[PDB]
């Protein structure tokens, strides 16, 4: 069976479940060719009103892998970027994050329009533990849905923060239980699928304007940093003690 | 006695009152030519330096009748529009807000520079619940003053939160008993006068620039999508299902 | 010894610690002097990765003093501007504000990167309490950093808050006793400093991007409003009775 599965939760929401175990549900080439396959099938669907991402087990998304890094420092591959994938679903999405979300896999949660965490996981835009800066207009989206404050510290320490810390620290999301997660994601969607879908598609487009006009900017103004600092002699040695 | 009233609290702090019980403090004619009234007299009284805006009861304001939106799907009234008329006031204003606060009443008191809410009244910016998108530059306010998550979330489901439950939320503003509320703007009003009115008046603008600058294109923009989603052909039949 | 005194706390993390008791750490010419005198030393030494900006005692900064402004409404001086000072230093800066910070002073740590407040200590934005509006891009910074509705409270009011009280308010930032306000600091600090220095300057720049942007106007326009507000017949006798 493939990696990323859609299913029907009635009246109009639907769910997309990563589960790549060999990956964890790292940015592999067949989670991002199952993601792009099941938004096509959600797009095609005029009946569907919501989508609710979601992993399996203990993860949500790993993001790039470490292998990728260390071929990356090579030049053998360039980087990775699932952002227009997500924007360019026209319909409301709640990323359900009941497990670990690292780097890339984080923003890949954090593009939808509502989230949800897990209190016992762990969330972290790890760029810098590796030595090198974002990618993925971290900076933009970070500061937008978590707050200046949580996404200056989150940033520049690289560090993993359970849920729980997260809510402690006043984290703007929802934080409940890993076993309710999907479940408080589902009552949100069928709250938000009594709308008419034609009303939903032009709320979120308005809504999503603002970021939308600023995101080709921030990729391009990250990327642009992040070859400079990722392709620094120590970075190879950085990601190798991540292992 | 007119619906809207004006009084003296003393050391140039004014309560205006809305008391349309008729209408649960709708924007009934007469609740607007009062607003517009009692705001002339406050603009013509140099010495007046803070308004506290209230209701009455178990109402704040009510915006937009039902009964309103029904003529509204025969083509018989346009949207009403009460944002200049708090704008336009060249003083602070606090928002009393000791009871309900329905769709264009929320946004009434979200206008104002200081807001407080009632632990245990009912606040929604409703227009989704009937399957329509905002008016009155909705999602410009709720973001920039309620946050972008809570913003998000009350205007896609269009349901009532109670007070209690936006404070349990994180909002920021004060959340008081139904008993305080008056009382706790009241303390507030006195704490602001203290200081010249002319400074007062200046510091306004500055502070309200951003947000005046970006004011004229919001409505518009939002005006025009809530023209499409409205008409449309199931909508009179979901308001007659909210009567 | 000089009122303002760098240390090197290890792992490139230093730390300059203003103590200038004759004026509580107020902006007098040897503090202003001692901070451009550190923050060259800085700039000078590669091995540097974070700065720690601390008070002594009960204090960490008190901004202009009332002798000061007295002076000022004689037309004797001009607005002191230490924005440029702390702006300019490329590498992440922390300010523990252990102390009380008052006007320009809680300013001053508010221009830091990350920021550590003391549950006991006093914290004003306390121009219009004299009677007149802010200077040094109080409404910017305040907005950016504390959110909106602290910000407009602190500003309007210019009354003092307790840490404890501003923590309580929902503040963005840590809130811990004074006597683990360094400590809290300098662990913050050696997370930071795990990353390359090159990285640490390349993503302040980019994250202080917009800040940036909108400074000098943000300065201009309080200036001008300033000018303005404190220069009114009343405002001499109003810090009189402040002292
Ligand atoms: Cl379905
Ligand atoms: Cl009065
Ligand atoms: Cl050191």
């Amino acid at each position: 069976n493939a990696v990323v599965q859609l299913t029907e939760l009635g009246n109009g929401v639907v769910q997309i479940t990563m589960k790549d175990e060999s990956s964890r549900n790292g940015f592999s080439p067949s989670i991002v060719e199952g993601l792009r396959h099941c938004f096509s099938v959600v797009a095609q669907n005029q009946q569907y009103k919501v989508v609710i991402l979601t992993g399996y087990g203990n993860y949500f998304s790993s993001g790039a892998s470490k292998e990728f890094l260390i071929r990356k420092t090579r030049g053998e591959v360039e980087v990775l970027d699932l952002s227009g994938l997500i924007l360019d679903c026209e319909i409301p999405i709640i990323a359900a994050m009941q497990g670990h979300s690292f780097g890339g896999g984080l923003l890949l949660g954090l593009y939808a329009d509502f989230v949800v965490f897990s209190q016992e996981s762990v969330y972290a835009t790890n760029f810098m533990k590796y030595g090198f800066t974002p990618v993925g207009a971290t900076s933009l989206i970070l500061r937008e849905k978590l707050g200046s404050e949580l996404a200056q510290e989150m940033i520049y320490t690289g560090e993993n923060y359970r849920g729980k810390e997260l809510a402690e620290r006043g984290i703007p999301f929802p934080v409940v239980s890993r076993q309710d997660v999907l479940n408080y994601a589902q009552q949100l969607g069928q709250k938000i699928a009594k709308s008419p879908r034609l009303s939903l598609v032009a709320l979120k487009q308005h809504l999503s304007a603002d970021i939308k006009a600023k995101f080709p900017e921030a990729i391009k103004k990250e990327l642009e940093i992040h070859q400079v600092t990722f392709n620094q002699p120590e970075i190879a040695s950085r990601i190798q003690q991540e292992f």
